[PDB]
């Protein structure tokens, strides 16, 4: 077996030990293996996967394979692979093209190695994506392959936005499931995963004390909620920025001061608009938005000396790292940790005090500087992925006549009953005991004893 | 002026001082007063109101009046009135029939005094309700009045469930707005209000140390989330019960142990099914469900001696207080605080150690033993109420032709843009500064710079 | 029986019900009753007591009486009495002179009624004091009575400071025990009691939401630690001031921003030295120092409109309330809650926005606006009081010859073994289980299996 | 230069970059460098140092050298060295013998290389120790060297206990300073350091989600306080064991349930005495005691399958790892992470579910699996070390006449004024501003405006 490319195949046994531990931390996903292994619901599925090649993703891949699938895999970020996980998957005879510290050229080459087998398009019929890069390449470069693909299952709110833009423009070629919008994904992974992993990554990269220091979290959606908690629970003094007044209300009620980098919140592009007094007191800035240029050049210029700058949104463009590359000298401390010297670009002084510390070159910091979300949290997201793969594969969209395809071409979420079933396995993993409604109580609130327990409008 | 009934009109000046302070804590609601006072959008409205006669409700009532309405008011709970608030409203020449410590007969009489003026139905044309009791009485006993009513604005998730049952059965006679499902209601009031007011009520009633003691919170919806936090932040060791596995998942991730009162969660009605070991260690039980008999007779029998029992859901039927009335002796400590002696019903021993402490006779504890939610939280709920009253009044359902009425007979929520506008005023009240999107950023995420900022599916 | 003065003797039965509950919350104190009742170690003791006449103090008084003492009692603060507690004690035939809302003249008259019985000095032979006022009156006005007194047991760090000044000057006439410096007093009561009771008092007085608002806590000793936690756990954004860099270090590490009201910390008496920007953002100031004028006139002038001002240190002079009385108009909201109108002193405008809310007229806010510390915390302080009374009474200093008195005239703390025994009863009250050392383990760390477990230098 | 032994000298540049960052996080220690560099107070000092060879210790070493000292260094634990720190120190021409993953034989050899230079005793005249191993070797094996040594500065509460045993027995040969008992050491490092670094180490070793899982912390001294917080802030459900009722009282008040591994707390050595129900629910056990066999063989047998076991006390003997070595098979996952298979000793099944995960082979977990305490915390401990070295070096005990030596042979602490001065530099590092007392306020509380601010009895 040679149809793979990883950093170091001798890391496989270490990865396999970590996969075995992870399986014990992932009861929803393992439960699906056990439930469906007889049936082989993914027999004949040929899945192109593009998602962070971590130990958690290894358990996902091996679940899909245990259910009958074949796969070809790549990472969706240049710094997120755990090389022992990639090695263990390759050593199992699964095609994977992923290593920590890819260049952009290598990143694109890895996705292409999944798409092509022996120099020609693979017989793919399903896509599992995280962020939409693989989806975009297939639509732009490999439309013939999409003719034979039954569906896309997309992990991220960023990627879903990209799918919805395509649907609106009539350019989406295959149906999709929005995995993000399961409650056991968005209100588990996006929030509690970042709670676990943000402070982890900052400690691993810097070993800085966080207690007593000042942080600014840009955004207060699910990731910004989790991130703010990650830092506050360590004793940081956390301030929060938002454009959405409802999320800002939540931040206030949650005990944070809501501030803007700009005077009166007005971002008009001048240095004069920056709240220099505010930014000059910040020790750590974290972007969480999924938006562009939310930690901009003028903000970077105004930050307190020796501040840490990082991004936990999907794509690096949240921070103006291009400005920093053009203007300032980068001193690498160790992989994924750079001092950015604001003195200029013509070399640097190792003892200069006027620098910022950038983590993961602005790429997702939890995966870049640590190991991303823990297995017991990714259990929820990845159980949803498996259920979504099963649903779209069984629907067989590619084999439908044109008129029937037109009725099915949509971006949908999984039903609440399945979200509940995933949650129950997670709860049992903690040793939790859910109460069963009596028939009188189920009648009283208007639900089945089996669920679903909430209307689709419920926000949790 | 004599068209009122309150405990003590001499409390009015104290109430008025507290209304003036509350106005300073309610910027959304005060902002609506300022914005709409010229236009008089509620000129000609005649509103029957049934909601807890607190200081916060006084600010609501006076906003409605300032916008042009006439009202006739009662409380929706026998213990929730603040007598100084009722007095201040009556002293202002507004019909109010409410006092703390009503009997059930008096409660019904008060609602009837709003409905009848001078012994005949008042020419009401709007309803503001909290829990659905007024709505039910109008449908059952005064259906002719509904022929002239343009709509109902309902505060509570309980009352909305009741309205949806009526709609489904074809018995709802006028359209309604579900105020609860604004984010600035459900994810503000239900959660943060109970966070503020649950520990407040327990301290006022008992003066018990909470730190280091064991609590069981039944339910983990919005009220159970806020309640659990109210107790955990004081240092309680909190366990959480749930029937909904998604809510139970949240509780686990939030750092609580998820337990059932019943062995393996099976509530089969025998004493043998009670987890006596668990209940024998609990110092405080709080019900949050909106369901029936979630703290049942067998649970009450198994609780640790001297445990506190209370309910923060809308109706008292969450706890089997009828069982306690039939079997055990009640020693009143002070109003809304009773020791329930498990020794029997034939008198009590003042020094008996085998008792429970019941707060507010099992009625909503925050309002019964304290003052309910604080003004700055109720600002959100009550701004929504005013917007909802304006919308339904302006739509004039009662005046529509039959075919037009058929198209508008619905239970609806307010638009997200208005939810956002309420939130923004709340945030400004904390001194928060919301950032404005640049045109490029608004394009990038697919929103208007003015909002709304999220799709209707977003859960916050 | 007529040898008492209370607000309303008909409150006795309510007080007695609350005493019975409190006994169930005070296992250390009740354990001393049970242990020593046979022996009657306080038979012949005649105790002048001056400490907050709360339910908790009632349990203390009745323990002393159960052990053989007779007492005459007063409160040590004009606003701290719970009138039902005072009534219950009077109804039991115990001389008590205390009510909530005394004037200064009445306060002094009440202490004098304890000292004098039937117009002549009582046959006192012990003193229990909280803050040193009774101790001072005896030394200045009744030195003949001190000849027959065996000792003073003093609750407070303020009062201990006053005792140590007297000892140093050679004016202390009888020995004392510093009850404060038991760990089960200072590191229980001073910290966790204020954690429980500060937010309680502010809610009762104002009903303000605390979450999301800005607080300044002046001091970070035991009370400032507890107070800061009381507010932070509610979601306040808390800043801390200190003069002691070690306590300030603790505040930083605990996750607070450490600030001064004065520019660069320099308090030189001018308006120019005030950090107006800082004070203009503060919603709540709490003094915790035991020092003088730590919330001074210039600070008061600079506070944000509608800020709440309160003091939880023993004496009101922490806040310059005299300045406010001389310059600004006081609008009483309700007892212990005043709006202080910064517009001037010539009447007030009920709708003026430029006011501060002062709680308890600057007197200890927890006792003034709520009920002070909870029974389960006061159990520790008051068990120490009883042990201290027993020790000094048994030593019989007054009966010693002059040369022997000279050897015993000291201010001392209780031995660690007794502090440990109190703590063990508290722990058992929570259902806690302490592990017993094996003989090998006790040898390994150099302690007895029975304790004491730490050297006297240990700080906990 | 060849007088060193490290893992990899090519790591030096990386170490030096991390030292430069650490200097920016250590203002107290850097401030001492600046203050004393002119004076060279350690000119002629020849310091044998034995303390964890981390980046933080590198800043300490280079401060000592900057003040005039020569040193010879080793680590005090086999797993605590950061190889890049050791390399940087060796590359600077400083003798260091330390690497991560020493054997016990290598550990002893490294200490011997500090003691011997060119095969003969070095002319050492000062000792800096952490845990007492170097001190013991000098007293037992090299007593002639102690004739020329002016003093020992000891980091740890374990090592101080060892010094006090020697003093009591008349076997201590040179005076010592107890560095641990500075408040800026014990109530900074022991508490907040473990708060930072315990959860860090567990995440690095296992990548386990902690939220929602059950932990047992054995001990509630400074390390157990910080450790419990490290876990609770992540959402663990933490129970605490203690032998000291005062520490157990604190745990209850801090919101933890206090439990014993043994039924009724009685550790009589039989399996029957183990509370199997309790231990069978524990996911993580952490020992913090400084005692022996506090996680014993019978406890290990009863723990829930797949529990994590670790120790953060100074020595590994807290956990019965010898029992595990004799009876159970060890599967290495990666360095400092072993699965201990309870199935037996004859090989292991890679898929066995009945194992425990042991971190750092039971040695101090924060240093073994992460990087120990962060620089900004170690600044306090290490500033104290430098002050202590200066004091004892300047006192010149070895040169004193016999009668003079007898008066100075003691174990002492640094003065409070110096503790305060360290704290002040720490506070300024956070941007904190300490208030200066006015003359009137200093008089009122009986202190100098310059401090010290508290009596020596104050516990903070
Ligand atoms: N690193 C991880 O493991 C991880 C985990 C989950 C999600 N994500 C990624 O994080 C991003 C955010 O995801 P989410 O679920 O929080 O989305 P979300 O929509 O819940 O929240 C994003 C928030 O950013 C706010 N925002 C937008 N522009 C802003 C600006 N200029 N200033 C301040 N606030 C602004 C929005 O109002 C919104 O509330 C996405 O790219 C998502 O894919 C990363
Ligand atoms: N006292 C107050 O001020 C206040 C504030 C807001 C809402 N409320 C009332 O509180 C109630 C709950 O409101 P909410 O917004 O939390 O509703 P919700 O639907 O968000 O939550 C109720 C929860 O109870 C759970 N539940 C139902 N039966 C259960 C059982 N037998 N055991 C355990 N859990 C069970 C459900 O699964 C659900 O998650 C309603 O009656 C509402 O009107 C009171
Ligand atoms: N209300 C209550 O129930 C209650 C409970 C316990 C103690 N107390 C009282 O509270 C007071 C404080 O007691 P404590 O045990 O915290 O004493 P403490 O000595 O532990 O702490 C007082 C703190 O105030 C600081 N301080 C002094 N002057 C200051 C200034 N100008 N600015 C800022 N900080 C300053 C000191 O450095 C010290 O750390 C005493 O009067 C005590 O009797 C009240
Ligand atoms: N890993 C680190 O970085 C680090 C940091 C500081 C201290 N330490 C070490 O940690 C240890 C503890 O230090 P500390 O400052 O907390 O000491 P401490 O004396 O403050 O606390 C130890 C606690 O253990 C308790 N204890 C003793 N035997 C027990 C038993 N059988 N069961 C339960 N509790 C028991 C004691 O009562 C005491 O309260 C020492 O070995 C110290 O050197 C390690
Ligand atoms: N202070 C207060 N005034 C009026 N309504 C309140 C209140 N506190 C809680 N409520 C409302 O009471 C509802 C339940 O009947 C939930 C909440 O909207
Ligand atoms: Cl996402
Ligand atoms: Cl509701
Ligand atoms: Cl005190
Ligand atoms: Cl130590
Ligand atoms: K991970
Ligand atoms: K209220
Ligand atoms: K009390
Ligand atoms: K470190």
């Amino acid at each position: 077996f040679t149809d793979y490319k990883v950093a170091d195949i001798t890391l496989a046994a270490w990865g396999r030990r970590e996969l075995i531990i992870a399986e014990s931390e992932m009861p929803a996903l393992m439960g699906l293996r056990r439930k469906y292994a007889g049936q082989q619901p993914l027999k004949g599925a040929k899945i192109l996967g593009c998602i962070h090649m971590t130990i958690q993703t290894g358990v996902l891949i091996e679940t899909l394979v245990a259910l009958g699938a074949e796969v070809r895999w790549s990472s969706c970020n240049i710094f997120s692979t755990q090389d022992q996980a990639a090695a263990a998957i390759a050593a199992a005879g699964i095609p994977v093209f992923a290593w920590k510290g890819e260049t952009e050229e290598e990143y694109e080459w890895c996705i292409e190695q999944t798409i092509l087998k022996d120099g020609q398009p693979w017989d793919a019929n399903m896509v599992l994506d995280d962020g939409g890069d693989l989806t975009e390449i297939l639509h732009k470069k490999y439309p013939q392959m999409l003719e034979r693909i039954h569906g896309i299952t997309e992990e991220t709110t960023t990627g879903v936005h990209r799918l919805l833009d395509m649907l609106k423009n009539g350019t989406l070629k295959v149906p999709a499931i929005n995995v993000n919008d399961s409650v056991t994904k968005s209100k588990n992974d996006n929030k509690y995963g970042c709670r676990h992993s943000l402070n982890d990554a900052i400690k691993r990269g810097t070993d800085h004390l966080l207690s007593g220091k000042q942080a600014l979290v840009i955004g207060y959606g699910d990731v910004g909620k989790g991130s703010s908690q990650s830092l506050r629970q360590e004793g940081m003094i956390v301030k929060v920025a938002e454009v959405d007044p409802i999320c800002a209300m939540q931040a206030c009620m949650d005990g944070f001061e809501v501030v803007s980098p700009y005077k009166n919140g007005i971002n008009d592009g001048t240095e004069a608009s920056i709240d220099a007094a505010l930014l000059g007191k910040i020790d750590l800035i974290v972007t969480t938005t999924g938006n562009v240029n939310v930690c901009d050049a003028n903000m970077l210029k105004a930050l307190k000396k020796r501040a840490v700058v990082c991004n936990i949104g999907h794509f690096d463009n949240e921070i103006d790292t291009a400005f920093m590359r053009k203007n300032w000298a980068w001193e690498e401390v160790k992989p994924q940790v750079h001092k950015i010297h604001r003195t200029g670009k013509d070399g640097f002084d190792a003892h200069n005090d006027d620098y910022l510390i950038l983590l993961a070159e602005g790429r997702l910091v939890n995966l870049g500087n640590a190991t991303g979300h823990p297995s017991r949290i990714m259990d929820g997201s990845f159980a949803n992925q498996v259920l979504a793969q099963i649903h779209l594969f069984e629907q067989k969209y590619a084999d439908l006549p044109a008129a029937e395809k037109a009725k099915r071409l949509s971006v949908e979420v999984l039903p609440k009953k399945l979200d509940e079933e995933v949650a129950l396995e997670m709860v049992k993993g903690f040793g939790g005991v859910v109460t069963q409604l009596t028939p009188k109580q189920a009648e009283y609130i208007g639900v089945s004893v089996e669920g679903p327990f909430k209307p689709d409008t419920y926000r949790y």
